[PDB]
């Protein structure tokens, strides 16, 4: 297990343009497209990402290749944010692939709501940290993959992802 096992397993694999849980436009290992509801918008969006004229479907590698990019980015968006990177060196290996599936999901701007959650996570209160992350929108709305992550920040183990 690693944060690319990790994500791939949360996000799936759909060669054709599909909706998010958000209802969202998106392809691939989860990689978010538009915000907007039109979906020549997103078509637009995915041409431009692969640099061909793909008719909303991609391959398998070009899925994995943009997936690679979106887990890079997400981490150097990390080790840029004063806030976060502090909480993301603390942390172990494990626990970092936690923190990067969170950014993966909700973004920068959706960590931003977990402030107390994320100084619970650097003085390593791991049950409350837990607790404290489920009391949010983020649990509600995806409970199964909170629950997995939340896991993961509470044991520091791979522990959800086996099996
Ligand atoms: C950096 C980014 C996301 C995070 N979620 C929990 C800790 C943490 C650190
Ligand atoms: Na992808
Ligand atoms: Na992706
Ligand atoms: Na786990």
């Amino acid at each position: 297990m690693n944060i690319f096992e990790m994500l791939r397993i949360d996000e799936g694999l759909r060669l054709k343009i599909y909706k998010d849980t958000e209802g969202y436009y998106t392809i691939g290992i989860g990689h978010l497209l538009t915000k907007s509801p039109s979906l020549n918008a997103a078509k637009s969006e995915l041409d431009k990402a692969i640099g061909r004229n793909c008719n909303g479907v991609i391959t398998k590698d070009e899925a994995e290749k943009l997936f690679n990019q979106d887990v890079d980015a997400a981490v150097r968006g990390i080790l840029r944010n004063a806030k976060l990177k502090p909480v993301y060196d603390s942390l172990d290996a494990v626990r970092r692939a936690a923190a990067i599936n969170m950014v993966f999901q909700m973004g920068e701007t959706g960590v931003a709501g977990f402030t107390n959650s994320l100084r619970m996570l650097q003085q390593k209160r791991w049950d409350e940290a837990a607790v404290n992350l489920a009391k949010s929108r983020w649990y509600n709305q995806t409970p199964n993959r909170a629950k997995r992550v939340i896991t993961t920040f509470r044991t520091g183990t791979w522990d959800a992802y086996n099996n």
